[PDB]
Formats: C-alpha cells, structure tokens, sequence
C-alpha cells in the first residue's frame, strides 16, 4: 500500500503525451559504386563464367529490367581474389565472408549514426536505446555492442540486435522503436539498420530467383533517432510522426520467402509470385491501417513503399490506383541503391523530406498530411505504419 | 489541426494504467536426462576420446566441481552417429546442426508455451505479440514465425526473433516485453526462450571454458505471458510485476565472452575472471536499481540470479552478504537443470513462485515484497530488472 504508491510513481514518471517522431535521419554505403549497365560483365567475368553466354544474357535481360541504376556495394573484385570460394558455388566460404561483415557492419552503421546524431544536435549522451539490425554479421558480442563502443555512448544504452530477419524489419523496427519512445519519458533511441549483401553472392546459376537478387540488392546502412516529445529549448525537431504500426503474416505464403544459413552462406528461395501476392492484398491492408483515421482515398497519401524488386512498386501503384508519381521517391531509391534490405524505406523517407523542402513544398510528406510506410519480408510479412508528416 | 486531434485519440485509447506483470510461466525440455556423474563416461566415449585419460580427469573434476546434479539435452548419442562431424574438432558441421535445429527449436518452444497458455487460460486470439530468443537456429523465416503457425496465433501478431544474442537475453527481452505491455492497452505478449546447446557441443578441448561449458549448458525452454491491468472479469492473475529494466556493459570486458559462427558451429572463448568481474560490480549494479524505491538492506530483497556458473552465485552471495539461504531457487534450478541460457530466470521464476506457494508464504516472491533478476551475458552486460511479488 505504500510499496504500491511507490510503483504509481514510477508510472506517473514515465509517461508521454505526443507519439514517437523521427528526430534525424542519416544513411551511409559502400565506396565503390557499380553501375547496372555493367554489372552482367563485371559478375560473370569475376566468376569465371564467360562460358555461360546464353545466362549472361538472361541475366542481362533481368538487369535491364530489374529498373536499377547503380548500387554501392561492399563486394569488391580485390575482396573475391583475396575469398575465391566465394565464386565457387556451395563451396564453403561461411567462415571468409563473416570475418569479411563482423567488422564492417558496426563500421558502416557508424558512419550513418554519425550524420543522424549531428543533425540531431544533441549530445551523445541524451541517447537512452539503441536497436540494430543487420541482415549479416552475425557475432557476439554483436554489431550493437560495437556501435556502442565505435560512438561512445553511455554503458547504460539499453540494446536490441536483431539479426538475420529480412526485409519487413524496417517497419518491424520502427514500431519498437515507437514502444520505447512513448512509453519511456526522456528516451531517445538511436535505431540503425546496416544491410550487407555479401552473404548472398554466389556464381551465376540458372534460377530466375538469384539472377534477380544478384542484380537487384544493394548495401547500405541507415541511422534514425525517434522519440517521443520534443524539446523545444533545444534545436530538436521532428521530421516525421509514427502514428501506427501494424505487421501481418499472409496466410498460405510461408515457402514463397524462405533463406537458410549454411556453410556455403545464405541460401535464398523467392518464389516469382511474391509481387502478385503482395499487389493482391496491399488494399485491404492500407484500407485496414487508415480507416481509423478516415482516410479513403489512397492518393490523398504519401508514400513509403519498400523497394523489394521493381514488380513489387508496380503492383502496388496499380492495385491501389495510384497517379504515376506517387511511388517517386520509392522508385529513386530502388534506383540509386537497389534493394538495402531493411534500410531501404528510411532511404526513401530520407530522400522524401529532401526532396520535399528542395521543391518547397509544405511538409515533409510531398505537401501532404498523412502518409504510410510499407516493408515487405518472409513469408510472407507486410508491415503497415501509419505516418504523419511534419509542415515546412 | 484536426489530423492532430485524429492521433491524439489513438494515443489516449491506447494508454495503460499498471505495470507489466508476468500472468504465467510454461518451462519444458528435451526428453533424455543426463546425470552429471554419467556425463564424463558418456561425453568422451561417443566423441572417442577415451585416449585421452588426462584430459577426461581434467573435464571428471569440472564436473563435480560444477553444482550440476543432472541436465536434459537435445544431443543424443543417435544424432552423433548419423552426424558424425559435430565429434571431429573444426569438421565442417554447421549445415547438420542447423537441420537438427530449425525445427526442434519451435518445438521445443511450442511445448513451453502451451503449458504458459494453459494456465494463462485466455483464447489464443488475444496474444498480440510474440518474443522468441534462440541461441541457435538462426533461419528466415525465423522461429518466432513458426512458433505463430504451430500454436496457431493471429497472422495480425507483432512479431519479434532475436538469434545468438547470449545469456543476458532474459533481463533484456523482458524489457522489451515491459514496453510493448505497457505502451499498449490490450497488449499481451507472448515471450519464448529457447536455447538448445547443440551448436556448442565439440570434442573436448584442452580449454578450461569449453569444458565448463560442456559440463554445463543444458537444454531447455521458458514462456511466459506478460501484459499491462489483468482483467479481474476473467482468470487473468499475476505472479509478478516488472516495475524497472537497466542494462549495463562493464567496461573493459569486451573480451571475457566472445561467440563466433563458424562452419564448424559455434566457437566459444569465455574468460575464467568472468564469475570475479560479476562479483566486483554486483553491489553499484544493485544499489542503482533500488535506491528509487528506498532499499538498503540486500536481503529484503528476493532474487532470480542467472545461473551461468556456481562460481557466479557464489560470487553474488558473497559480494552482496546474501543468507545461504538467499539463492536457493537459483542453485536448485543449476542443479536440476545446468545452465540453460536466457532461459533459467524463468525457470528460477517459476520454480520460486512453486516453491513460495508450497510453503505458505504470504507473495510469489519468498513471502518478501521487492526482489530483483540478474541476467549476464556478453561482454560483459549485465540485466537488472526490479520485480514485485504478488500476494497468495
């Protein structure tokens, strides 16, 4: 009775009154750019497999369809002379391509967190969480033990490191991200998403399935912090609001997504279905998310649609009967990054609020009020956040 | 600003009022029990290394020496036969472990949590989210997506897998457990600790902390159901209430406990100043955590020590001035059952919460009021998270 005023207390001191933002954004990639046009002779030459003509060109036909322009990755010609089992497929090379991430996916997250914590401006030591998530890297301790380290933060960060998951992690993230903000007064978290590919290059085989991930996925790392709250006698200031997250297994999907880890490295299967599928329920599921907050028009909202392949933005631009230019900044990073895993959508929403204020427009949303960011993973999972933007 | 009074609705309908509290506890293991006194003969036969009749006394006086009566474990001598390279030092065997795995985990998982469910006694439809920790198994989709199809959960639930993290995941996923039950009125998690040590089970090694780990780590599950205001209107009852989570890495130690996955499975360096470490830094850890709420005197508290070691409770008891009687409910649970990863608590929990109620005592927690959980892993981070009991 006095033990239970105790706890109230410790309630009453935590609460929040506005819902979580995203406070900065920072993103990152590899040095070395490879261009798509010459991705096929790059690939099939450092592979030793010229002797393929007739799969170089259906990889060729993949790439000049796959509406990518370049990528930065971390795979190097220098990188696959030093690791050649690397280019002999299922030869065991799991050990190689470890060594290769352990120490570049903390190194890489830190140089996106670094550009997040500058705009943010504040010190590091205000930063209460860190998440990360990394598709490859696996170690422990893991990358969100270094990061910690390589920034500096308190020992008292409070962590999660989620590996090996997918690509639905970005909105899956953001909305725990969302849980500790708002139920955590003075919680800043810093949420870092450092995607290195290197796990799933193999030589080329004929499987319509790897031919497309090897055109199509890119490295990146992308940097956020979220809170709950603003500080106004600070220069804290939030560039997006999460209003609502929501996540749903598409029942009957679970083999259409399916990656193992093996001594060969990451074995991928990806059945050519998953843009239908996703292209056959997207309504139904945006109009679940936005119905709350009355909003039935679908081009009444921007947009953050996670770029898995270029089948999947045109599925969902048609079956949501989108104007041609709503998926722009979707498109762009898919684009100029190719597919980031999970980094991917904060790319996008990092070029949004840019492009936003470089055209002048009125928010960070494309002028527009509400908005909806969309992951897509194994197996098949859909993430739904509700998004609110911020006036310019 | 009418939009922002549309979200200002949904944050106020999704508030809470009490704490998280735990509202159930499965625990389950693997079917065949290894006596301690048989683990010697047994562990260096089926690896034929009887030549090896030093090193077996070496491995014989760990065992005994280790406050381990008997362990269930997954590793039978028929999965070493038809895997004969899990028993050949640096052999490439990560490809069979991970088969063995990848549906056992789940499995496992599933029986623990039914058990949870049962005595949670709540339809299945109100599990919002699901926590599942995995030392090994690491697979897209992960367990937490299986466990959801095994039970047959909402495709709607939240999902959340964290693989080959370490021993500190009991106090951290708790945490998170807290701020999902806490941000979210309804909210009622479903969390799984399931850490089978297959990926660690090698020939004996002349290293200290391979054998240790190899007189041991056991196999086993946890599940728990956590949430914010149990409803008196149905069968909803605590045990227990979360009310602070702090997490700490000690500085310096990055070292004392390294984990690499390798093709040859799990290769683990574990620092014997480990149980020492823990020792020097319990008190400022405890002293932190409890002060708020006014404690001073160490044994008005009751505690949930992670077992990693008997050193590690002797090294508590004795750092803190600790009864012998004080750590009962831990030591009975490294007795019974080895060191069980993140896991243990939760059996530690349950087993305390049984024992309470066996004896009459007035709370779940020793008839005392407060207590505390400790969860260490690498490297070094330590959990604190403060509990109150529960009247019976």
């Amino acid at each position: 009775s006095f033990s239970m005023e105790k706890v109230k207390r410790i309630l009453d001191a935590q609460r929040t009154e506005g819902p979580a933002t995203v406070l900065a954004i920072g993103t990152a990639n590899p040095p070395t750019c490879f261009y798509e046009a010459d991705y096929p002779d790059f690939y099939f030459r450092v592979t030793n497999c010229e002797d393929k003509p007739e799969l170089k060109e259906k990889f060729k036909r993949i790439s000049e369809r796959s509406a990518v322009k370049k990528r930065y990755l971390h795979v190097t010609e220098e990188i696959l002379k030093e690791n050649p089992n690397m280019c002999s497929y299922r030869a065991p090379s799991l050990d190689a391509r470890h060594a290769i991430l352990v120490e570049e996916v903390p190194k890489l997250g830190k140089e996106a967190a670094l550009k997040a914590i500058k705009e943010w401006g504040q010190p590091l030591s205000k930063i209460t969480h860190l998440i990360f998530s990394a598709m490859s890297g696996v170690d422990i301790p893991g990358a969100d033990f270094r990061l910690m380290n390589l920034l500096g933060l308190e020992p008292s960060v409070n962590r999660l490191m989620i590996y090996t998951q997918g690509c639905y992690m970005g909105g899956a993230a953001m909305r725990h991200a969302k849980d500790i903000a708002e139920n955590n007064a003075g919680a800043r978290v810093l949420l870092v998403f450092c995607d290195l590919m290197d796990m799933y290059f193999h030589a080329p085989q004929n499987r319509v399935d790897l031919l497309v991930g090897q055109a199509v996925f890119g490295d990146g790392a992308a940097a956020l912090i979220v809170g709950a709250d603003p500080d106004d006698d600070c220069t804290e200031r939030p560039l997006f609001q999460v209003v609502s997250c929501a996540e749903r297994a598409v029942p009957g999907t679970q083999d259409y997504i399916k990656a193992h880890l093996k001594e060969m490295g990451m074995e991928l299967h990806l059945s050519t279905d998953v843009p239908r599928m996703i292209g056959k329920n997207i309504e139904k599921l945006l109009a679940d998310a936005v119905s709350p907050f009355g909003i039935s028009d679908w081009n009444s909202l921007f947009y953050i649609v996670h770029p898995g392949a270029v089948a999947i933005l045109d599925q969902v631009e048609e079956n949501l009967g989108l104007g041609e230019d709503k998926l722009r900044a979707s498109r762009y990073v898919l684009s100029e990054y190719g597919n980031m895993g999970a980094a991917s959508v904060f790319f996008i929403l990092d070029e949004m609020r840019n492009k936003s204020a470089e055209e002048g427009k009125l928010t960070t949303g494309e002028g527009l009020e509400w908005g909806v960011l969309f992951s897509f993973g194994p197996g098949l999972t859909v993430e739904t956040v509700v998004l609110l933007s911020v006036p310019l």
